[PDB]
């Protein structure tokens, strides 16, 4: 069995998450990426020159220009000698980036890296095929819908795949609506309690001839009306539906970044690590059955390390849909009071390439010394990633 | 202290033919070419499809391909639904970077068998229109090949225009570039007529309803040349004192490559004969405009890491993004030209950008003799390069 | 003053090209210049004698500012020539001649050019001004949107024809027989050289290519009679009657006439071809456009006290085979006197041009003393008609 | 038969809305229906008496089949009403009234509606038919391509205007003073209730929100006199004079007039507002469009045998402040008689409508027996002019 370098997280920072066409919509994903990368190096207390390589998750790259990760990195003022790779595992991209960076560090191939995710759904373009215009016209397709939200094999929206799981596991509209209100409640309380003080950095939006706007908290959690929640119409299934706009995640803009290093490099640089990356895994199922893939990924991680579900102090199961979280709670049989305790994607929003990084960053700050955190995240195609960390 | 890692071997390397832009393979999406190459490689390796645990594919222009390009390629090759997939974008270096990242996973003992490679259908890359309000006076529809593929962000100019900068700096003139180009076409033709791609390339059946089937069995781009016209062509990337032409630059193309990678232990367990050993690899980056020299630094890093000398390398694959790039690498490293790009390269064979990094590694795997060392390097937009060293078993 | 008598001095046209075919490289305005220059030449007058110009042109999007001004200046007419572009859909080319005649009748001008032009090959697609809707953006075809869709009923012109086929009991086999007869007559007239004075050749010039001379209508050769009764009914899948073969096609072309008062014709000593006797517009319920030409033609006959039997030649624009059969059925006229040298089903239908072409064709084909009546339906339920007498 | 006398019985218009402003949810044809129905109600005649309709409309792309027919049927006029859409660029609304007057004069109809309509807010973008070129393409704005760019010089109308500014020595400060004058006259006319009989209100209804009643022109309030001299000369960088403030703006609106023969007005017991005396078109070098209205007006005066002093009020369309000043200078007329209640620079310029608006304004503002002269330049180097006398 290989003898590997130990991998630690020294910082984890993110921009606030902006609403679709909302507060951060004038900023390209690469600029949000630059902001999170700069913030994370500042918080790590290290020279920018120490960062050897960068990986960033980013699902909808069309129209962002050549090499998005290179743009974010050079935009953050890191050396032109820094190699860059952009990662796409759909909704899992931000986590898979951290995983792959960890593997490089484990091998001794680099001693310090930046890893995370970025997405500007506000700036995702429409496409027109190459070739000749057909008589009678054409619809130009929305890349959010075509590349981001539509299952290739079933030719249906992610939300309609979720209805499939709602059926099999008997997870009703009222249960999903209750989970959703719970998420919005938890997000608000966390923000009010100042729980994001270290994690989130403000972004100043500048427009020539107009006043500056400082965006210092997540935009999405205030965009709800609890009285309307149970009256909303089910968009992805008109007949016997359970998923709505309120209980599903939303379209958003944001970036997150982590400074990762070997335990050795943390010592050399006289920095105090926050958590240790212990294990991680990918699992896959039938594409339509993506909501349950995180069950299997999580069990793999637990089994690999020889821990039991009860050993986990804090769970982050990405809230792609309220259904997804409930499906995981049911199948794993874990205590819901330990799941997504400070809100999640249903109320905070889902910039798809960054969510995987955000949830790992959140565990890092929220866990108490010695406690174990497990983050898992489903993705388009029938996949999931999961990661176990231990607070230091 | 250095970690103790698993040994990684190449068990098979397989590719589609490379088709010209809007040419013989243009009806097929990148993901389908991926599925063909992936199935090719599995079959050639003689293992059951269920043995492959995970897949990484390079793919630069993913717009309009649909959700999860790599997952599409993998499921379309009939691999299990249990197989995790990730799509890699290091621009021109993507196909090699996929192999490198897969290798690191194997080294860590996180997987025992994986497929890695690259795929690109430049014929099928779309145009984009921005979200929002239509601006008075007009709306632009940008070409994603130009916008995401070939334009340097920082300098706001084409790759070939950046290339002119290195041509200038190292005094590499039009004639040498043209000579290299003709050399590339010559080698390609020779190799194809000699049957040197007999175990490397698998043929493609193109089916159209009503139409007779087309069987594409060889690379398309190398026949598209006229040596007498080469010196006459205009330098399309710079008005004053140009050297880069369509003839001596790589072309836009479609194709896919896939490699089956495993640990030494897994190759024993499955009773397969490994082709090559993956020894070392590196990434380097310089000023974005200076991308032609990045492979020099990456190659040096690899040699220095393994403690080998340039003279120890039996065969070099320096990606022929531009004739210029190969010449500059030959110059700075002072290696023997007769050992470089022996059976052609991207100037004559084509450059489906996400595929090329995987192709050249796959080529060394088949070309090297028992015990020989091969080094492959590749520049990428933004100022980067990847390099890989292998040894034939 | 008293109303002036109006004469046709010349009438000229380009060949009609197929959709994306022989003339597709030329904009409508350029075809217009070609027709206008040819008509002035045939008239035997200086370009400076032309006082004002009206051209029909339905699909003007993307043609640039003032299409008729472009056609006129492109033909080398004086910068002092006022220009107006006319849109009465399919009736545009005839309506331009009617309005110009009215100006001449008033003594407001003495010599004018009038006609029509269309390049359906070059009609663009449109995108709405505003915010791109989530989920996709629709690019509509102006041919379909402005040219061929009825506003009120939300159906294609071909579906309106199906509606008349139902009401008047005009079957598929009857429409197919008419169409084959149109193709047959077009070919016979070309072979007999009957367009030698009407049509002028067009030279298509491409940088680094050899010149191509287009000398004859393209559309009429594009047919297979054995396949006609097998074609799908595209506007109505169940129990349909209208097909691509028996409907008119999308096309490119221009036509132009030189019109004068009787006084100016005498002053300039030209030999007039025909006198303009009378003209009229009629309109009916939008879906019923195929029958509007019946009322328009009846109006002109009544106005001058002539009976249907007094007419030597009828030009009833062949928008669909259905339209001509409906007109013959309602008017009870001799089919052997209708569209004798083919029409739009086999020659094509550049919509803004056809109304002018059919008037011009009568001017060449009628024998001295004979009356010709031209009528043409238009989208929205309209029709125009004109009666001329050969001099 | 002798020429018939033509009278204006009513003249009505919508408010003019700003680009993407108060009326931007309404299609041009809907504004046309509103103005047409208003004009007929004001005339006090049965709607069935209206025999035919012509409407000016420059930017017809994407409005659907037969825009005039849509306006007409949408106003509830009979389906027996023939319809034609007129395009003489900026002159279209006047040219429609002129052409309709010619039909009446000939005795071809006894009652017509004529006017103009434009919704610049709803003008689309175009993409060429064919295969997309490697490297991408710019979808063109039809307002720019078809409305405002001179074909021959390949520059904006605003840049063509600079040529005349240079030639006649009309400086920036003088153009700015004229512009401020127009805004001032517009406000004062609105405050004095001068449009009470001319303008009808429009109610804009949206599902799930309250009605908005648009009762006055929107444009003249969008100004700050202190900023007028600080604006950039956007049509010519060096030695420029034309700005966004001293040029007309992009707007939405429609206007319609009811026209009759004197005999028809007698038969229907209608008291007409004004008599149409004479009209003319002139044309010069396309770049020199601002001076064409001088020649068109002189033609009309010379035709009728009036001197400039005989004219009580002038409407010279304010396409640019530059145009009005060039006209005042060349004709040597009292500026206090010119565009008395504002004009296009401050009220806006829905291009197909303005030529009709200015004739309708004279019809209301003139005192009994007084002569008014309206003139309007158009892209391509044209102008139309019309003389009326108040009854
Ligand atoms: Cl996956
Ligand atoms: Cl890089
Ligand atoms: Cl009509
Ligand atoms: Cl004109
Ligand atoms: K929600
Ligand atoms: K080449
Ligand atoms: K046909
Ligand atoms: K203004």
């Amino acid at each position: 069995k290989p003898t590997l370098k130990e991998v630690v997280i020294v910082s984890a920072t993110r921009t606030p998450i902006g609403s679709f066409l909302g507060s951060l919509s004038l900023l390209p994903a690469t600029k949000l990426g630059s902001i999170a990368i700069q913030g994370a190096i500042e918080k790590a207390g290290i020279p920018k020159e120490e960062v050897k390589e960068a990986y960033m998750g980013n699902v909808l790259q069309g129209g962002e220009g050549q090499a998005p990760t290179r743009q974010a990195v050079l935009g953050a003022g890191l050396p032109i000698s820094t190699p860059c790779t952009t990662i796409n595992k759909v909704c899992a991209s931000g986590m898979k980036a951290i995983m792959m960076a960890s593997q490089s560090l484990m091998c001794g191939h680099q001693d310090v890296m930046v890893a995370g995710g970025m997405e500007s759904m506000s700036n995702v373009p429409y496409v027109m095929n190459r070739g000749s215009t057909p008589y009678g016209g054409v619809k130009l397709e929305d890349l959010i819908v075509k590349d981001g939200l539509t299952d290739v094999y079933n030719k249906i929206h992610m939300g309609s795949c979720a209805e499939n799981t709602a059926k099999k596991l008997n997870i009703a509209r009222n249960e999903q609506d209750a989970y959703a209100i719970n998420s919005y409640t938890r997000s608000k309380a966390a923000w009010e309690a100042g729980k994001f003080g270290n994690e989130v950095i403000p972004v100043t939006v500048t427009v020539k001839g107009q006043p500056d706007v400082v965006v210092k908290e997540d935009e999405e959690y205030k965009r709800v009306d609890f009285s309307k929640v149970p009256k909303l119409k089910t968009v992805f299934q008109k007949e016997n539906g359970t998923v709505t706009a309120a209980n599903a995640s939303t379209l958003n803009d944001g970036a997150a970044a982590l400074v990762l290093m070997t335990a050795d490099a943390a010592k050399r640089l006289n920095v105090t690590p926050l958590a240790r990356i212990v294990a991680f895994a990918d699992a896959a199922v039938e594409p339509i059955d993506f909501p349950i893939a995180p069950v299997y990924a999580a069990s793999m991680v637990l089994k690999d390390v020889g821990l039991k579900k009860e050993d986990i102090a804090m769970w982050e199961v990405n809230e792609a849909f309220s259904l997804v979280v409930l499906a995981n709670i049911k199948m794993l049989e874990i205590d819901p009071q330990k799941v997504n305790i400070n809100g999640g994607a249903v109320s905070l929003g889902h910039p798809i390439g960054m969510s995987g990084a955000r949830i790992v960053g959140h565990l890092t700050h929220a866990l108490k010394q010695g406690e174990y955190g497990l983050a898992s995240i489903c993705n388009g195609g029938g996949g999931a990633s999961a990661m176990l960390i231990q607070k230091l």
